[PDB]
């Protein structure tokens, strides 16, 4: 597994505060009556003519957008679409990812449209709950596994569940790195954690059952059973005693640095 130099995790803070930034700057367009495909050209138009950056996401495997909208019972992979309007209730993840100066941020949250409904709004409270109590356990000496044992424990104790494709990822000059973060327990899972590494987690969450299902235009997944599915998420560096989180947002209630010590 890579280990990032001093040099490499500053030009990750850039790469992830803009990734971050992107997320605050598309809020207040996030409302009844905008098409998903306008969101994306504003999120496109900032990264590219504003932060000087790019979309990791667009042309990636023919990947036809710059960022992915993923609305109610899309897990995850929305396609942006000039005529999918949202509305009064929608759960909705935005996920960006963008390069800069060689390195990647990703990063993503869920906005909730007009009135919530209180099951909509529960599950993604407990899905960046599960996301947060797992940035609390990352510090060198932890397995990966540990991490991944928890987060499934807490979402199946809420009556949820886990998806188990589409895991977190190592992330710096490649997109996608080793190790694979799982947000599930798997006894294949033996990472032990070292300062300088860098990777994402990022929990899907099902009100109903885990199954997915691909669409048949080859990008959009959806759960098997139509449930609501929310995600969140976040790239850090693990550090000497525990972590700093890359894309932290002003709207996150966990601290950017997660110290350990006495
Ligand atoms: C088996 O299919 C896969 O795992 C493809 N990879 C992913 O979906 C990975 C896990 N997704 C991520 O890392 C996301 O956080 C990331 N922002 C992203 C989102 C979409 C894509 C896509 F490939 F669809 F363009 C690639 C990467
Ligand atoms: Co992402
Ligand atoms: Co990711
Ligand atoms: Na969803």
């Amino acid at each position: 597994i890579s280990i990032k130099t001093p040099e490499d995790i500053e030009k990750m803070r850039v790469a992830g505060r803009l990734a971050a930034e992107v997320l605050e700057m598309i809020e207040p367009y996030v409302k009844p009556g905008v098409s998903t495909g306008e969101l994306d050209r504003i999120c496109n138009d900032y990264i590219v003519n504003e932060q000087h950056a790019v979309s990791a996401c667009l042309g990636y495997h023919g990947y036809p957008k710059s960022v992915c909208i993923s609305i109610n019972e899309v897990v995850c992979h929305g396609i942006p679409d000039d005529a999918k309007l949202l509305k009064d209730g929608d759960i909705v993840n935005i996920d960006v990812t963008v390069i800069k100066d060689g390195f990647h941020g990703d990063t993503s949250k869920m906005f909730i449209v007009g009135k919530p409904t209180i099951m909509g709004e529960r599950l993604c409270r407990i899905t960046q709950e599960s996301l947060y109590l797992a940035l609390r356990m990352v510090k060198p000496g932890i397995n990966l596994r540990e991490i991944g044992a928890a987060i499934q424990k807490f979402v199946e104790a809420e009556g949820f569940s886990v998806v188990r494709e589409y895991c977190g990822h190592g992330i710096g000059r490649g997109f996608h790195e080793e190790p694979q973060v799982l947000h599930y327990d798997s006894r294949e899972t033996n990472v032990v954690l070292k300062p300088g590494m860098t990777f994402t987690i990022e929990p899907m969450v099902n009100a109903g059952k885990k199954e997915i299902r691909t669409m048949k235009d080859g990008w959009t997944v959806k759960t098997k059973d139509r449930s609501l599915s929310a995600q969140y998420e976040h790239t850090i560096v693990v550090t000497d005693n525990g972590c700093e989180i890359l894309t932290l947002r002003k709207d996150d209630t966990i601290p950017a640095i997660i110290s350990h010590d006495e």
